[PDB]
């Protein structure tokens, strides 16, 4: 999918290949940062809420482990050839950054409502539409960007096929917060409505680093839609996690769970 992908049309000076290598190595590292400080404090969570906090640490190693992989297929695709970074393998493409998707956000969703305080019955079928409605905006959008450069037109086709699932999954995490928030403990339920707001504003970004080749088909483009990714996966991973982990802490003091109340 190399070949699909803008990246693939252009040379890159040094300035624009290295700062797209250090936008992928500080990803790893702050994802890897955050790891560590989701572990630590799972601790300090009752039980009730401790599968949020794990799953952080699940999102930050995907999201790690991938970022880590790009940096290196980046690395190994270009040579720096006569004064600008030229192409030399086909390894590179944003696909994989998809395929951080499919397992990241079902992950990100689940979180979200084990601290909105749902179980049984209602936790396990609000997910699977969920998560069915989260894969179908994936696949879609997947396929969509393997005509970026061959089909602009298509892009913008199965973009907006994307963009319905998109809508679905938002009306139904915004109708669970809001019908719910009220059995929140510790005046999370004013959070929790932050937290709303922060997707809808990190996950948005998204869509358009996938429209940067229909308006800024050029090197520039390629550097701008890396820095558009860098800004929404530190938003909805790393900022999204600790304050779902800032939720289960005080939901667990408020329980009464004296490790929690201990460390806030
Ligand atoms: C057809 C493509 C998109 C529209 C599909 C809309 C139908 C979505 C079915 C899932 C649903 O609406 O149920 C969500 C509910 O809030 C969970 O308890
Ligand atoms: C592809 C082109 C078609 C684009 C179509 C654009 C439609 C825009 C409308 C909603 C977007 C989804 C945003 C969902 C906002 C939260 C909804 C919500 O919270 O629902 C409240 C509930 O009804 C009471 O509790
Ligand atoms: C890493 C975590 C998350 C939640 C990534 C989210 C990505 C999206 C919501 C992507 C949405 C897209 C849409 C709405 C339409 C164009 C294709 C995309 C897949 C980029
Ligand atoms: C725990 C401490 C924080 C996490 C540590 C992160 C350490 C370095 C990340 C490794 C990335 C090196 C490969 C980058 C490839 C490249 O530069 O192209
Ligand atoms: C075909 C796609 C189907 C997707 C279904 C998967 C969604 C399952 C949803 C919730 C699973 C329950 C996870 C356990 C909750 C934590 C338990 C605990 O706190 O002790
Ligand atoms: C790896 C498990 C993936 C689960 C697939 C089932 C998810 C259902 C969601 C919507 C399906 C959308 C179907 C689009 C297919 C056309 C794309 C194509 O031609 O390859
Ligand atoms: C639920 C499953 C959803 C199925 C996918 C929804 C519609 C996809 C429509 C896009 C197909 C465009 C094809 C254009 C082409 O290749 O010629
Ligand atoms: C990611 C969000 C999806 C946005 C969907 C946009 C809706 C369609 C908008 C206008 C379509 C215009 C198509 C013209 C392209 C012609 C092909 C070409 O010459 O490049
Ligand atoms: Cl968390
Ligand atoms: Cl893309």
């Amino acid at each position: 999918n190399s070949m699909k992908n803008i990246e693939s049309l252009f040379d890159y000076s040094a300035g624009q290949f290295e700062f797209i290598d250090h936008l992928l190595t500080m990803g790893v590292g702050v994802h890897f940062a955050a790891l560590i400080f989701f572990l630590v404090v799972s601790q300090f969570v009752a039980p009730k809420y401790r599968i949020a906090t794990a799953l952080s640490c699940i999102v930050m190693v995907s999201a790690g482990l991938i970022l880590n992989s790009q940096a290196v297929m980046w690395t190994d695709a270009y040579a720096y050839v006569d004064g600008s970074y030229q192409l030399q393998d086909l390894t590179f493409s944003n696909g994989y950054r998809y395929v951080n998707w499919m397992a990241t956000i079902p992950c990100l969703l689940l979180q979200l409502l084990i601290v909105l305080n749902l179980k049984g019955k209602e936790l396990f079928s609000t997910a699977t539409w969920l998560i069915l409605a989260a894969w179908g905006m994936i696949i879609t959008g997947y396929v969509g960007q393997l005509y970026e450069v061959d089909d602009i037109a298509q892009l913008m086709i199965w973009g907006a096929v994307s963009t319905a699932f998109f809508v679905v999954m938002n009306w139904i995490v915004g109708t669970k917060i809001f019908k719910n928030r009220a059995t929140m403990l510790g005046g999370t339920d004013s959070t929790i409505t932050k937290v709303f707001w922060l997707m809808m504003f990190a996950w948005t970004l998204y869509p358009i680093a996938y429209l940067v080749p229909a308006f800024m088909n050029n090197a520039d483009g390629v550097v701008l839609r890396q820095l558009l990714f860098t800004i929404a996966d530190i938003s909805s991973k790393v900022i999204y996690g600790l304050m779902i982990t800032y939720i289960a802490i005080q939901q667990s003091a408020a329980a009464g769970y004296v490790p929690a109340q201990q460390a806030l």
